[PDB]
């Protein structure tokens, strides 16, 4: 599984890789991405207001530490086609920081 992550290691990493795109708040604002309030146990594309791709909507799986463990490695390899443009982050240790993070931030 996910081991633990440190949560300002991760809200370090999502400041410099996820912010310009994503909020995490409840009612925080759609950007290029979909705001994330909400993810862990919500199936993709769910997010109320904003416009998915047909690929993120089809992949159906639900979000959770296991699963963006996987995406975060690599999110075209997990979900082909999607407007998601984010290389990925090859370190386990990061993903696993970012997570613990995210688990916290869009409770
Ligand atoms: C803008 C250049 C982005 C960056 C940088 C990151 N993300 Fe993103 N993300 C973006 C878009 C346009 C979308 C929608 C993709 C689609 O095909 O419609 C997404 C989607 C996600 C999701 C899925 C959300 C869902 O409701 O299904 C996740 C979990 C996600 N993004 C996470 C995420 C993180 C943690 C990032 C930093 C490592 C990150 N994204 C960067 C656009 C952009």
């Amino acid at each position: 599984g996910v081991p633990a992550g440190d949560v300002e290691k991760g809200k370090k990493i999502f400041v410099q890789r996820c912010a310009q795109c994503h909020t995490v708040e409840a009612g925080g604002k759609h950007k290029v991405g979909p705001n994330l309030h909400g993810l862990f146990g919500r199936k993709t594309g769910q997010a109320a207001g904003f416009a998915y791709t047909d690929a993120n909507k089809a992949k159906g799986i639900t979000w959770n530490e296991d699963t963006l463990f996987e995406y975060l490695e690599n999110p075209k390899k997990y979900i082909p086609g999607t407007k998601m443009i984010f290389a990925g982050l090859k370190k386990p240790n990061e993903r696993g920081d970012l997570i613990a993070y995210l688990k916290s931030a869009t409770k």
